């Protein structure tokens, strides 16, 4: 169980916080969305959300990452919702395939539910 | 026609402010992309934009939300644009399906056409 | 080679900086992912990163663009990664199929490979 900490960026002004795969998975598009496991857990630094994203190389071999919200309280594990696009997909165990990006959470007086 | 105040959030760490489905509607791919009335109409809190993005669970049970952007300014109804990836999904009325996540309106000078 | 200030914005208020694509295009969709080409380079005022996002009349008239993160320091040129959804899409030189949001660039101490 590893914290947001432990992700690494591929250059000093790369948005992105890398994300592997735990598993070796195959990805077909019949299969519709699965959700991947990624070994990190939230939650997040003090005033800001996550949202999870494609890399762009990972998207033009025809993975399609959905994009997802990761809450600032949320203590879970980090999911990757995917789906193969067109062709059978291979995901290895430690490929990088998605990206974590930080964003300001803004406070608002909506009502929590 | 509701303001955006009128939204909830989950839990009081929750970055999304849920959105339903004002009317029963039968979804499948072959539609393609449809759009979803909110009864949920802009314009946004001073300085700030809005991201629509699916809810997780509703992904993975095969409803795909493509990501739209509301402007600062927009004052029409939101709507939800989004497409059966693999099955019939049924939205009845009142369904939470997407969220509005609201981000930082960054100003620069580029030109308005 | 064109930098970011050249983009335009819809209206004051609009979130987006529209891009378009710099050849004609027609996709499919067993073609899968595409990426167009769009004249515009990085890198981006400092302290921002970018993502990009389809329009909203572009997404409903069928063609996906698959969210992507532009990085601070890219130098490369800005692409758009789309998929023709249901329907044979044409895209004309000069068409405005994306656009560019810039958000900002949390710093954090995650470490960079
Ligand atoms: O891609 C994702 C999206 C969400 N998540 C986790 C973290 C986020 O805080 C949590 C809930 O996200 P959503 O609000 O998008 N899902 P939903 O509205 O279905 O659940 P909840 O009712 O708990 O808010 O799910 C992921 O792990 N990966
Ligand atoms: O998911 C969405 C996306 C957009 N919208 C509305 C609000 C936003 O301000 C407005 C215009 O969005 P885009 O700029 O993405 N669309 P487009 O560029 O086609 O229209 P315009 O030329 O008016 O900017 O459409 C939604 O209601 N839901
Ligand atoms: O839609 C996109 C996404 C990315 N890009 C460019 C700019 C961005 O800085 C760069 C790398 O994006 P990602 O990190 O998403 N791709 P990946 O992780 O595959 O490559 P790298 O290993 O270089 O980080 O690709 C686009 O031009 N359009
Ligand atoms: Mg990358
Ligand atoms: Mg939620
Ligand atoms: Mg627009």
């Amino acid at each position: 169980k590893q914290p947001i900490s432990k992700l690494t960026r591929a250059t000093p002004g790369s948005a992105g916080l890398d994300l592997c795969s735990t598993s070796h998975t195959v990805l077909t598009p019949e299969m519709g969305p699965q959700a991947l496991s990624t070994g990190i857990y939230g939650p997040l630094p003090p005033n800001t959300f996550g949202l999870i994203l494609g890399r762009s190389s990972i998207t033009m071999k025809g993975l399609q990452v959905y994009p997802g919200v990761i809450d600032n309280d949320y203590t879970g594990e980090i999911k990757i919702m995917a789906k193969a696009v067109n062709n059978i997909v291979t995901v290895s165990q430690g490929n990088r395939i998605a990206q974590l990006i930080l964003l300001p959470l803004i406070e608002t007086d909506n009502k929590v539910q």
